[PDB]
């Protein structure tokens, strides 16, 4: 019974070709605290992240995810999960080289995403002047930007959603709370080891790419903060993809923006739907279900980015939107033909 | 100085070919109180509308606005406004035939919209069991749907925005707070006689049509109520056009839906930007300004309805969206008349 | 490792001497669905409660909690927890007499609270016309009142908080996320088996009573809905105890009211602080810590009800408030002397 | 017909004996822009204040209101209002000595409050990098604190509420939208020249004092910003008096705090009830009406500060709360018990 072996998503690393601008996004707009700098990397936490960092920004020639690490529910759970992966012929490596954390198992998803498992995590203790009167809160909410509380979840792009889902289910004990299917093909899976709808999702890469990041998400817990965040991004020249609105899938209040390095960042409002029922069936969204899945309100997710752009991208975001909006390309048409039309021409999709 | 002669938008009448479904939308979803029924009409108010009705639903073979009435700030202001219109060769009629109101001056905008001015308005008094402990609140907030407080504003579609704007400015003393221009052509004007951004707007009908209703708006004052409303509309099968989001123009939180009779209804969240500065210049939105004007967030206003559909429509809403989403030489004529920064804005979906 | 054996709080039963008024509170104000009636009981769920009921209202001569049931994470977990309790000399009984559920283990807390454990629970299926387009949502959000999504948590009053806490920790595998201490005495414990701050809390009965209910809580997930709920309760004559505000303890947005039968009901806004860190130390609130624990904002929790009234009460709520506000009683003064003054004269207490 | 002669509340000046801490409160917590410094004063605006300042912070030995200025609807309206006041034997002064503004009429309320009228007001224009894409918004919302949009309203404490009300009604053309009465005594009056419930209120000073400031208020327009603001104030050691909640009177979402200099500041959420009906009767709140007037929710307004403390105060805030938790008893006997022992009052 692996169900309870993974506790939560501890941290993630973003690659940025504009590391200072990425850093300024996370500090000046999202009010994250800087806890460490070393080499070409800067380490940040939200004010309610429990460990010394949840986000690592690393200078790189391209955008994308350096890794994501999940924290286990015990040291024994870490041994059981690492052994399951090894016995499943997954190549792993043991490391202990990150500030604030100990012994870490590194491996790749079936599509090449860098994933990590750990137990050993230091509990962040604030300097006295940053301690909160709220005792569950390890540091005061900053006075900068619209500050995020913590990391929320990860959305991976895969050439094969089922292979990534089966890895999380079989080796990590995750359940799939919700998925989107087109005939017999899984094009999205939302997975969790706890009450959350998901901490890890996987969506089909319609461009044939491998091992990409769709988005990293941070948590506000309040829908208004997405309204405040989008008004900030609009007036301070950050590109907005879609939202604020509410996904039918997970019932999460969402806002998607592009940080200056080109990674897609999601801001999450109200937690939404907690999976208290311990043996709920997977909810499967068909193409007849699909419209509400994307957005309860009037929001339209752009075809030319949402369904096709992740990081690293062989094209700039501008070049990507150009190509997939046809500003035809055989690649763009291949993507269009692989996607079912109820999804492609949904009232919750706009095609530039 | 006509600046202060119009107090507010008192009421509007919608025509509906599905009058019971229209009624059910306003009572079951928007929790409006029914205060009267007469002939082919039902009369409603939101719980903070001050007079016995703000909304009249009238059975008709087509959708659209039967009329809108503005209340003046005094009986003398009513005489001054009616005289200004008469002296400007606007042909008006005096009537006194509506429940809850008295003497009314009826006239047409330059584009044929049925407009009215009145002073005499009964103050709604609730039955004892519906009185509020909040003394400015004339009736308890209902326990039905996501209830609207009151009427908010009117958006008129016109072949000629400037002619409609000039009428409100010159004859009613309105100021234009904000407008959208493309070269020398005004494609929208937002007009007010008070601190509100607007109680009356006028937007260019890009199909060349005349005298249509773009939308009637009702007020919540809370952005969350647009979120609650859109979830209600989504799960109870009302068509949603755009929002919830926030218009840069007026800084209003908006949600646009179609009531079953085909009229566009807007739900307004937070009041937004109050015009306290008594001599602010008109803010002119160009096509370089335009994206934020439509929506601060990621909302996309559909080309195929928002810019082209109003009531009455020579086409059904489904037939309209079919035609303007495609080609039709009429749809292409509309596309060529609209500037591309507006047409291909990141705040427009085709 | 019992940590993961309990999944969540499935349901609770309230006793009411005004059963029809209690039912009207939960249906007309809180928009709960009625799924079953049997004997002198009615069974209700919120629109996102997974089983056919989360709330049972039972006619009785006094208010209070008939029982609360927790659902296990497997059938094996139910056998393990029942065996732990039996091996600990706790008297249990096996039953299967409730609509929508199967085999149930009934036992009493160390202070006499009726607690139950079960695995077998039917999944509620709505009639076709009440199914949601939101596939995690088993039934549409109703158009009545400010509807609650689901049951949230339980707050038990005990003569001995530690005895109740040790039962949940040792027999059910709960962790204590937060607690309030006065010297060496635990006067509150907040306990969870999952990411929630708590599904079960226990607070010290300062009157020397045993086995009472402090409150049952339902979930909105949205702070505005506590604002909407309190405005509804205010204008429709429900007694409001405190809030809306936010507890420092759990970081939960709260509103406390009394349902007409005399039970204290809490409405919860935003989920607040999720316990993602699997081995966080218990956070201990002292009397120097205390003010923020009660309320982040300006809310004052009334001494004369919050700290002293639970159900069943030897007095009516009005008689209770009379006695503990001294409208002195040696019993009221005994309660005052047992409570530390930092708690009693906190800026978060009136 | 003076009804339309006053447009809005342009600005106010606060006195502070802790001028730097007061400044830090308005910049670090409330995100106000500093536009000028001169002598012992600093000038600030919210990002949607139309003129170069709405707030002036002035070093002084005691807290309180230096002045409040209302903007008229025309230059002629300024001449008419000034003439009405002088014809009523009110002592007025003409001045033109403030940054961002021109010709000003200064006078005192019947109770000694420093009030001003002006027409001439410069329109603030942001530097290019601070201009908003929202064209009605003259400067970007700052990235600092929970920033206020603009000044909202003023609440004056008076030994005689009726005398202050009569001045605003008869000389400035304000209407009283709502008031609280006890028998034939006005305990509160909420006054407006526009759709707002009020831009000026006056409440009875139960201590027998004269000419005090109860509070100055700033606008968010969003209830959540009061929630965000109170959490900020709680964790950064600002004293919170009451709220967040909603006043039945005006239907305004409110939060009351003390800035470090001792002045009471109110943060306003949703605008609430707009007075569109041009000839609504004044709504009179009795002592049977009273509970909802104070707070729709569970909020309790503290007797020991809310009903008795204003600036300048002969006592520190701490000394005031100490005393009001013969003078305290005189205050208690003058206040009717339905107000004093309301479920919306804490002692
Ligand atoms: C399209 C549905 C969905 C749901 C939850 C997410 O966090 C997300 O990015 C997308
Ligand atoms: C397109 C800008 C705009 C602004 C305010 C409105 O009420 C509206 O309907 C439209
Ligand atoms: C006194 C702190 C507290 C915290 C959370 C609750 O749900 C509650 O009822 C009380
Ligand atoms: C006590 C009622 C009330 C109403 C509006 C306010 O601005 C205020 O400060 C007080
Ligand atoms: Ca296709
Ligand atoms: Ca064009
Ligand atoms: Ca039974
Ligand atoms: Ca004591
Ligand atoms: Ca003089
Ligand atoms: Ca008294
Ligand atoms: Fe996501
Ligand atoms: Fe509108
Ligand atoms: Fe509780
Ligand atoms: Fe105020």
């Amino acid at each position: 019974d692996a169900r309870f072996d993974i506790a939560h998503l501890a941290r993630a690393e973003l690659f940025s070709p504009k590391p200072q601008e990425t850093l300024d996004f996370f500090t000046k707009f999202l009010g994250m605290y800087v806890t460490h700098r070393e080499g070409q990397s800067v380490y940040l936490r939200g004010y309610e992240d429990p460990y010394p960092w949840s986000l690592k920004i690393t200078e790189a020639p391209e955008a994308g995810m350096g890794h994501a690490a999940m924290r286990t529910s015990s040291p024994e759970a870490l041994e059981r999960r690492a052994k399951s992966l090894t016995d499943g012929n997954v190549d792993g490596t043991w490391s202990e080289d990150q500030f604030g954390y100990g012994k870490t198992f590194e491996y790749q998803s079936p599509d090449g995403h860098n994933l990590q498992l750990l137990w050993e995590a230091e509990k962040y203790v604030a300097p006295p002047e940053l301690r909160s009167k709220i005792l569950t809160r390890p540091s005061k909410k900053p006075l900068q930007g619209i500050p995020v509380k913590r990391i929320d979840h990860l959305n991976l792009m895969s050439s094969d959603v089922t292979a990534v889902k089966d890895s999380f289910e079989r080796h990590l004990g995750f359940r799939t709370t919700e998925r989107v299917v087109d005939g017999n093909v899984e094009i999205g899976a939302w997975m969790s080891s706890n009450l959350l709808g998901h901490e890890v999702a996987c969506m089909r890469d319609m461009t044939g790419g491998h091992g990409k990041l769709h988005h990293l998400a941070f948590f506000y817990g309040t829908g208004q903060h997405n309204i405040d965040a989008v008004e900030m991004f609009r007036d301070y020249d950050i590109q907005i993809e879609a939202g604020p609105d509410k996904h039918g899938i997970t019932q999460s209040q969402f806002l998607y923006v592009f940080e200056p390095g080109g990674n897609r960042i999601e801001l999450f409002g109200e937690a939404g739907y907690l999976h208290l029922d311990p043996d709920a069936e997977t909810k499967t969204w068909q193409m007849s279900d699909i419209d509400t899945g994307l957005a309860v309100g009037g929001a339209k997710l752009p075809w030319e980015s949402y369904f096709t752009y992740g990081t690293p991208s062989p094209l700039s975001l501008d070049q990507h939107i150009e190509k997939y909006a046809h500003f035809p390309d055989p690649d763009a048409l291949a993507a269009e033909l692989s996607v079912p039309d109820e999804l492609e021409h949904s009232r919750a999709v706009a095609d530039a």
